[PDB]
């Protein structure tokens, strides 16, 4: 049974942790989770590390990336660059699987434009996409594109 090891990054406060635990306990709110899911027919197991605003070995171990930012915080966002610069830098590699993440798309104070962040991952070759840990949506989506991205990777 393939096993994943997904990095959850981000700036304070992005919603990393709640985004995680609605994904375990299916609840809006330990640093590591484990869960068993079945994506296109194929079992596996995710290890999930949360973490905040052992650096370098969880980028080095990491297999893929949620890039989070709040859609409501402008230097969420822009802090995406140096997420992407230090994870490239510790795997020696331009190509990483990554998936940027926009979280808190339930709130009408929104700083960042949808269009932005499309243009951004798309200046990066990564897919994007807007989720709410607080209403459940595209929390699994978020989370099982990048092991999509992860699988790609490895038939590379
Ligand atoms: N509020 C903050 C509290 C502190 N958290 C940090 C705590 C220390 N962190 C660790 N970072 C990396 C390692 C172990 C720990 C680290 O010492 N821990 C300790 C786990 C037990 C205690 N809560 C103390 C933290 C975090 C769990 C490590 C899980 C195994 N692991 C890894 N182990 S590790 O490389 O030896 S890497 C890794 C990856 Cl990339 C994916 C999935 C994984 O499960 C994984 C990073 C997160 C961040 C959130
Ligand atoms: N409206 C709304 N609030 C959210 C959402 N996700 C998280 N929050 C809220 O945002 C705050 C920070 O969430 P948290 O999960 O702790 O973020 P973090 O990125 O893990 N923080 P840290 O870096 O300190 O560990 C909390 O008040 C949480 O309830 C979301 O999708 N929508
Ligand atoms: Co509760
Ligand atoms: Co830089
Ligand atoms: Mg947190």
């Amino acid at each position: 049974m393939t096993e994943y090891k997904l990095v959850v990054v981000g700036a304070g406060g992005v919603g990393k942790s709640a985004l995680t635990i609605q994904l375990i306990q299916n609840h809006f709110v330990e640093d590591s989770y484990r869960k068993q899911v079945v994506i296109d027919g194929e079992t596996c197991l995710l290890d999930i590390l949360d973490t905040a605003g052992m650096r370098d070995q969880y980028m080095r171990t990491g297999e893929g990336f949620l890039c989070v930012f709040a859609i409501n915080n402008t230097k969420s966002f822009e802090d995406i660059h140096h997420y992407r610069e230090q994870i490239k830098r510790v795997k020696d590699s331009e190509d990483v699987p990554m998936v940027l993440v926009g979280n808190k798309s339930d709130l009408p104070s929104r700083t960042v434009d949808t269009k932005q962040a499309q243009d951004l991952a798309r200046s990066y070759g990564i897919p994007f996409i807007e989720t709410s840990a607080k209403t459940r949506q595209r929390v699994e989506d978020a989370f099982y594109t990048l092991v999509r991205e992860i699988r790609q990777y490895r038939l590379k």
